[PDB]
Formats: structure tokens, C-alpha cells, sequence
């Protein structure tokens, strides 16, 4: 069914920001596990599974309202070279892409396709949690420092 | 442990590939899935489980030699339009490859690392595998007619 | 127990012609595998196995008459290029070896080896049985058209 | 997928060795098992079947590299008369094969099929496998003498 | 069989390797126990039973080859008096040993003996992993300190 | 907790002592093993192991005392080339480890280190045990004929 | 049975040592319970349990000598106010039975009591399993500091 060019460009924008996640989530998962923070590896590994399934959603939308989703282009990753760091990098990452999801979804409403308005209030839902989960992190840190909270990723 | 430069670097240049693969396959299953065609998603969505999976080895050799991956780069990506040329463009994808996995086992072999070397005879041996399935639907839509071919990859 | 030099004679003349089904019949079988034709492997690589048994069978008889087995002497085998040409192959050497068994069991009765014959019977129930199912494919695939006969044999 | 031409060549040796190995067993695993020696005959009849199994995985690999198998051509075939003499030509058989692997291994390494060397480098680890089975029965036969070792042989 | 000469030094001087590792490991492994590091403790020990299975499978080759395995040599140990420089001498034996292994590898490649070589790098995959812990352990020292480290390291 | 100068002194002569045997009966078992002889190959093997479970209880109760285990040095290993030898080799060494053992016992009760004496004990015990298998192996011998005796070791 | 005069003193003697360990490692484990060192408190409490049921040992083989046992007398309890003043309290108690019990040991020997002495024996080696532990946890607490180790006896 011929959906919305607007919808669609809003929906292939949103796609390309979980690819990034993806992509980050993935990389800085098996950074933990090979420094031996194990917890950390798997919590950035599930979140990594996350974004994929995310992404898989946004395709198969995209596909049967008949446009062709964008695989192609990746941004800018941010790395980063320590838990602290990484740790803000992802919650970065979450952050500046929570206005293209809420705009998105008004658009959605706009036009009047309130499935596809479901779909990405699920999502935003998911990466509210993964922020929640994020500052949670940074804040421990704070309390408890560092070398207390690396200690308590290892097993 | 610091592994060689150019063994690093081989193995970005392979991970590369990869990537391009991952999403290739996963979005020609998609598609497959989209069009009805079942079973042909179902294959192509595990060839791409396999990539990742390949992906995923590479990254935790190349941490573990003390080098940067590269999760940044992102190739060109062949996409189908229909059945046919979807095949067409991921055999062409997986020989493109080849002659790269083979540059880089011949190489490791020359400086001696051994374990780069037999991580790499398998992702070949699996690559063997996926042209092996690829071309024989090619030979087969020949043999029965694209038809017929079609109608079996529906359930 | 000596053995009748004639029956001897007969037997290992009937072993040779199965050691040519086993050789013919198992590199139809991955012929058929390789062409994605999982059907046609998995009944002549039966098919394959079974004269293997009938071997055996002749190998311990003339061994008990006190007889060497020939197991050296390999006649020409007919190997087909394509299916409906493979499946002939395979119907006209079953049939150039029915007049064989037919004549041995008709020898072992006027000598008086009763047992040997009974092992050759048994042997021809089972080689009308492959030449029934060879005619029977070469039938279907007259009535059906070879394109949906082969799309039968995938899975 | 085209292969290298030589390395079907040298596929296809190897290839009509085993072929001589699967015949040359199975008369001598008969041949034990009529002479009651069940244990001798059991472990013969074992490599037979072993024989048989790199066999078909050197016929699949030369489908695939699209070559054609040679069945047709059965070498010579060393049969002994008594258990010493069957040892000795089982051993000699296997000892004249393993200079043809070690040649075809370094064939497949000078021009990149590295799947082949792979798939020939786990035959070989097999061969030297039945050798010292060989080697260590004939040395049983000289420290207790053959009487015993038939003996032993009887289940 | 009878191997190479060179061959069996090279797996002499390799085996003469791994007993020193056995013994150093298991000494580490009790004194860690000893001090109520349990965690440590269980660790060490199993790479001194891994060492000493490597230990068997170099035995059992060299027997294989015909040569006379050497277990009257034991090199210098190095023993360490607290943790840190007790991970420092494994790490440091552990290096040591790799062009030993790098050496015999590529010589039996030279000679063909690619049986031996295949056992070789499997120790040597083995042995790199037993690095890449040491080290990562090493490391976590660094990031949480040892007062952290070592009390994640009881029971 | 402090030990006895003297008492550690003894202790260590006796691990000196079982490293010796753990390496030869090991060495012994792998040779019974290459021959063919599984009975004798398994129970050498079970020597040896139950020698690293001896030097295990050392170890332990070396260190409680506060010395230092000697694993460094190790004598001279006694290899025999056939079973006969090979037997009178291994009785040989018991019986020189026999007196060294009483010796410690004796010494740690006039010193009341009665704990390590228990320990001292139970050692004797099981090197007595091993003393009365090899005697008899080498009586059956001389009863039934090294022929019979080695035949009797296969399976 | 009659027992010997000094026998039955040396028992009462222990009898008499293992009353104060038993009531001190009560209050021990119940202060630790109190403070919120469930780990501690539960070792302690264990150690307690351990005593009783030595001093009933002690008991039953006295009524048995014929002689009364002495459950009158208590000697000074070192209860302590920290956890690691407590420690050594536990440690000060126990080393100061050590001699008392080899003492009656060897005055056991001397008279033919050796039943007295084999009980004597294992009550020994259980004390000396504990003042093990107590040396123990006091480097604990030098390596990794009283706040860790603390922080490790809670749940
Ligand atoms: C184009 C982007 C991608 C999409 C749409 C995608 C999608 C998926 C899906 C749907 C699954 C299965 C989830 C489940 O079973 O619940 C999966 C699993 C996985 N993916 Fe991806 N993925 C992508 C990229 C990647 C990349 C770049 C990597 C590696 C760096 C990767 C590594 C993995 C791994 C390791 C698994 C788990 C496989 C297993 O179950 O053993 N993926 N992905
Ligand atoms: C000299 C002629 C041969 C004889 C007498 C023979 C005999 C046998 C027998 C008795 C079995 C066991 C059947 C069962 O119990 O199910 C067997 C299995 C088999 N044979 Fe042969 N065979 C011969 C030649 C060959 C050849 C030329 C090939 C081709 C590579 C081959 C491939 C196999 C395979 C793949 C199996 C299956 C083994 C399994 O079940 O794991 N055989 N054969
Ligand atoms: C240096 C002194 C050694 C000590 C203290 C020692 C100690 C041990 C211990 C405690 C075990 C576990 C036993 C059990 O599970 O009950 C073991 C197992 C074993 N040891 Fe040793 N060992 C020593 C030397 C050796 C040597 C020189 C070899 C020869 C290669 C060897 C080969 C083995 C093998 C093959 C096992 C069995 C591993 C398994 O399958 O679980 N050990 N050893
Ligand atoms: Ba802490
Ligand atoms: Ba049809
Ligand atoms: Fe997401
Ligand atoms: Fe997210
Ligand atoms: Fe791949
Ligand atoms: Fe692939
Ligand atoms: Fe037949
Ligand atoms: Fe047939
Ligand atoms: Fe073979
Ligand atoms: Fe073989
Ligand atoms: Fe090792
Ligand atoms: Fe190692
Ligand atoms: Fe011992
Ligand atoms: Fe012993
Ligand atoms: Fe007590
Ligand atoms: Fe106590
Ligand atoms: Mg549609
Ligand atoms: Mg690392
Ligand atoms: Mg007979
Ligand atoms: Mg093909
Ligand atoms: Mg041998
Ligand atoms: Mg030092
Ligand atoms: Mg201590
Ligand atoms: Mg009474």
C-alpha cells in the first residue's frame, strides 16, 4: 500500500540512526568484554540486539509502505576510549536522537498514519530506558567511584 | 599482544566486507519476506546471522591484537529489484570478497601468525558454502523456470 | 564347503555388475546433490546402498564355496549428463544384469546349489524393484513435463 | 565455482586410491570374518566404511569445483593370502598413498584453495590414524607371537 | 612411523616447555589457594591441567614418530612471591614459548608433516588465549587497583 | 603456621621423589598405550596420577608449614624399552622412595608433628599397595610366559 | 574399662580447652551475626558446632576409661571488640592448646593407649585446619584492607 514520501523520509531517517547504535552498541560491547568487564559487555551486547530489532521493525514498515530503505549510509559513530567516556558517548548517542523520533510521531499523527505512529512510540519507549539505564550508570560512579564500579563489572 | 600492522589491517579490510554483506543480506531477506517468498527469506536472513557472526570474530581478533576497528566504513551495497538479480548481486558480492580473504591467509602465513590465519580458513570454507547454495538456485531457476522456482520459495 | 566351479563363476560374474551399480548409482547420487536436487540424492544413494548389500551378500557366499571374490575388474559405467538421461542410464544397467541373474538362478537349480539360488532370488526381487521405480520416473516425467518433475525433487 | 585445474587432477588421484583402499578392506574384513577372526573383521570392515567416507567427501568437493569424478579407473589391489601377509599389504597400501596427500596439500597451498588443503589435511590426520593400527598389530604379532594373536582375534 | 628427526626435536623442545609450565602453574595455583585467593586459585590450576594435556598430546606424537619423548629435562621455573609478579612469570613464560611453537609450526611445514603442524596450532591458539587473560588481568589491576582485584578474587 | 626446619626438609625429598615417578609412570603409560597394550597402559596411567595427587598433598602441607616447595629439581628417571623392564623399573624406584618415607615418618613423631605424619602415613600405605601390584606382575610372568602375560594386556 | 590415672588428666586437660573455644566462638559468631557479618558469623558459629562435638568425643572415650569428666571448670574467655582483634583472639586460643594436645599425644604413646591417641590425632589436624583459616583471613585483611575484607563478610 502506497504510504506517505513524508512518513517514509521520517521513518528511513529514525533507520539510519539505530544503524549507528548498532554499530556503537556492537563495538563497545566486545571493548568491555575484552578489558574483562564481562557485566558491562553483555548489558552493551542486549542493547546492541536491541537497536537491531528496532531497525528490523523500521524495515519491514518502510517496505510495505512501499519505499526502498536506506542500508546505505552510516554517521558518525563516537567511540570512545574508557567506560566513563563510552558510557556518556552512548547516552549522547540516545539523546540527540530522541527529537527525530518525537517529531516523527507528530508528523505521523499529522498525516493521519497512527500505525506507524505505534511502532515508533514503542520504540521511544526502549531507548527512554536505555537513557534511564545510562544515567544510572554516570551517577553510580559518582557515589560509589570508579575503581568501585569497574570492580563490580567483572563477573 | 600487539599483532602485526598489516595483519590488522588485513583483517579491517575483511571486516569491511563483511559489514556490506550483513546488510545486503538482511535487507534482500526483508524483501524476500515482503514478497512472499518465505523460504527464500528465511535462507537469506540466516546467511545474514552468519556475516554477523563472522563480523563479530574478526572484531574480537582485532581487539585482541590492539588495533582500531573499523565499524566506520561502509561499501557500496548491491541491491536486487527482483529475485534473479538479487542472487546475481550477492554471489557477485561473496567472489568480490575472496580474493581478499585468500590475499590476507596467504599473508598471515608469511609472518607467521597462525591463529589469524585458521580464523580466516573458516569464514573462507563458509563463504565456499553460501556460493555454493547461491549458484545452484542460479542453475536451478534455469532448470524448472523462474516460475516454478518462485512458487517453491513461498512456504 | 567346495562350491561348484560353474556357480563360482556365475557369482563373481553377477558381483562385477554390482560393483559397476554401486560406482554408477552413488555418483548419480551427488550429482543430483549438486544440482540442488535433494530428492533424486537421498533414493539413489538408497538405491546406492542397497547394491552394496547385494555384494556383501554375493562376497560371503563365494567365500564360503571356497572361491576368491573379484573385486578387481570394474565394467564401464554409464554416466548421464543430465537427469532424464542419468535415469535411463540407470534403467538400462539394471536391465543388462536381469538377464544375468536370471540365467545364474536357472544354473544353480540344475546343480543342485539350492541355497545359492535362493540368495539370487531374493536379489532379483530387489533389482525389479528399482527397474519399477526408474520406469515409473521416466512415465511421470512424460505426463507432468520435466520442469515440474524436477521442481518435485528439491526437498 | 570453477576450481584450479590441477587441483581437480590431484583430487581425482586421491580419489582413485581410496576407491582401491574400500575394495582391498572390504575383501580382507570378509575374508577374516569367514575365517572367524570377529574382532580382525570388525576393524576392517570400520576402515572400509572410513574409506568410503573420504571418498564421497572428495567426489563432493570435485562437483562443486566442477570437475568430474573418476570412478571408473580401480588401481591395482593387493590381496593377501593369510592375516600377516593382509596386514603387511594394508599397511603398504596406505604407506604408498601418503606421499600423494602430502603433494596434494602443498599443490593446493601454492595456488590459494585453502578449503581443498583443509579438507586433505583431515584425510591425511585419518591415514596416519589406520597406519599405526597397522604398525602396532603386526609389532603385537612378533612380541606374542601369531597363534595368540588370532587367539584374541576370535572376538 | 618413522618421522623426522628434526621433526622430534622441535616437539622435544616444545614438550620440554609445557613441563615447565606445569610446574610453575601448579605452584602458583596452591599458593594463590593458600592464601585464600579461590577464584585465582581455580583459574590457575586449570591452565596447569591444560598445559599438562598438551604435555600428553606431544608424548603421544612423538611415540607416533617413532622418537624417544624427553621428560628427564626441566628448565628453569620462574617463581613469584605475590600476585602480580606471579602473573608477571606466567606472562613472561608464556611468551617465551611462542617462537618456539612459531618455529616447529613452520617447519613441518617444510617438511610436509602437516599432522604434527596441525597439532601445533592448536597448542599455540591455546596459548594464545592464556596471554590474552594474563594480560587482561594485569590491566584490571590497573583500573580498579589491587586491593579491589585481589578481593574479587576469593570465594 | 611455622613448620619444623627439618620436618619441610623431609617433605620436599619426598615430593622430590614422587616428581620422578609421576614422570616415568606417565612416560611408561604413553608407551604400553603406542604398543597396543590398553590393560597395562591404563593401569601405569592411574599410577601416575595417583603419584600428582601424592606431590598435590605435599605441596599443601609444605606451604601451611611456610616453606617453600621444590618443584625445580628432579632425578633421574628410570625408562625401560619392554614390559619386563619396564616393571622391574618402576618396582625399583618404589623401593628406593620406601625407606625415605619411614625415615620423615619416624622424624616427625619425635619432633610431635604428628599432622604431617598421618599425612606421611597415608602415602606409605598406597606406595605399598603399588609395590605388591608390580611383584605380582612380574610372577605372573614368570607362571604364565611373557607371550601370555602380554596378550592377557591387550584389551 | 579402667583407663590410665594420667590418661584421663590429659583428656580432662583438653576437655577442659575446647569448653572455652566452644562458649568464646558462640559469642564470637553471634557478635559478628549482630554487626551484619552474616559470612563470619556463619564460619564462626561453624567452628563453635566443631568444638562440641570434639569435647562429646572427649567425653564419651573418659565415661569409657572409667573416669569423670570435667565440665565444672571454664577457663578465661578472650573475647574480643573488632573484628580483627577477634581473629587473633580465636588464633591466641587455639595456639595455645596446640601443645597440650601433642603433650597428651605422646604420653598416650608412651603407655599403649592408642585409641586415646588415634582420637587425639583427629582432633589435631580439625584444629589445625582452623588455625589455618584464622591466619588466613588475617592476611586477608594486610592485602586487601579492613574495609574490604569486611565489605566481603556481609552477605
Ligand atoms: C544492518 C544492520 C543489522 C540488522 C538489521 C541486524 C539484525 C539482527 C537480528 C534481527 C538479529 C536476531 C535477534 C534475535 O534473535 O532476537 C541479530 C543478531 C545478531 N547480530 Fe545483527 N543486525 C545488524 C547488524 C549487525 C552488525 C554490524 C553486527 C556485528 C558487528 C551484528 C551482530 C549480531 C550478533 C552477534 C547477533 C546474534 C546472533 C546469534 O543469535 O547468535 N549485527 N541481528
Ligand atoms: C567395493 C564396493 C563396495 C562395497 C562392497 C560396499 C559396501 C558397503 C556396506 C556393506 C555399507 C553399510 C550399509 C548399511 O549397513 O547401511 C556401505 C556403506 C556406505 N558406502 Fe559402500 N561399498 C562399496 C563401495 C562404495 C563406494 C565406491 C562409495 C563411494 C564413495 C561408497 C560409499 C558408502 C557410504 C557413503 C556409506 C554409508 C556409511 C554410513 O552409513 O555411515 N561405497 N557400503
Ligand atoms: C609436576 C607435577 C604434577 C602435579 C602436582 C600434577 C597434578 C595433577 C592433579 C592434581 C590432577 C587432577 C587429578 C584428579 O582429577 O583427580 C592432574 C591430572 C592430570 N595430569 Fe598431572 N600433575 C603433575 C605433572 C604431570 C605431568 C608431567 C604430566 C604429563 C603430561 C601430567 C598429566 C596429567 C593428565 C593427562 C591429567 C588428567 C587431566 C584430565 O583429563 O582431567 N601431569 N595432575
Ligand atoms: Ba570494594
Ligand atoms: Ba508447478
Ligand atoms: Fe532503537
Ligand atoms: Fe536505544
Ligand atoms: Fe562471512
Ligand atoms: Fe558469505
Ligand atoms: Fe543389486
Ligand atoms: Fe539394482
Ligand atoms: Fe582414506
Ligand atoms: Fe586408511
Ligand atoms: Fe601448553
Ligand atoms: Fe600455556
Ligand atoms: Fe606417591
Ligand atoms: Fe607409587
Ligand atoms: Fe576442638
Ligand atoms: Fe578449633
Ligand atoms: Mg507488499
Ligand atoms: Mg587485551
Ligand atoms: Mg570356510
Ligand atoms: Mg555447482
Ligand atoms: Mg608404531
Ligand atoms: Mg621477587
Ligand atoms: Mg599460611
Ligand atoms: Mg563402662
Amino acid at each position: 500500500m502506497k504510504g506517505d514520501k513524508i512518513v517514509i523520509q521520517h521513518l528511513n531517517k529514525i533507520l539510519g540512526n539505530e544503524l549507528i547504535a548498532i554499530n556503537q552498541y556492537f563495538l563497545h560491547a566486545r571493548m568491555y568484554e575484552d578489558w574483562g568487564l564481562e557485566k558491562l559487555g553483555k548489558h552493551e551486547y542486549h542493547e546492541s540486539i536491541d537497536e537491531m530489532k528496532h531497525a528490523d521493525k523500521l524495515i519491514k514498515r518502510i517496505l510495505f509502505l512501499e519505499g526502498l530503505p536506506n542500508l546505505q549510509e552510516l554517521g558518525k559513530l563516537l567511540i570512545g576510549e574508557h567506560t566513563k567516556e563510552m558510557l556518556e558517548c552512548d547516552l549522547k548517542l540516545e539523546q540527540a536522537g530522541l527529537p527525530d523520533l518525537k517529531a516523527a510521531i507528530a508528523y505521523c499523527e499529522s498525516v493521519g498514519d497512527y500505525a506507524s505512529r505505534e511502532l515508533l512510540e514503542d520504540i521511544l519507549e526502549s531507548e527512554e530506558d536505555h537513557i534511564d539505564w545510562l544515567e544510572t550508570q554516570l551517577d553510580l560512579i559518582d557515589k560509589i567511584g570508579l575503581e568501585n564500579y569497574l570492580q563490580s563489572q567483572m563477573d
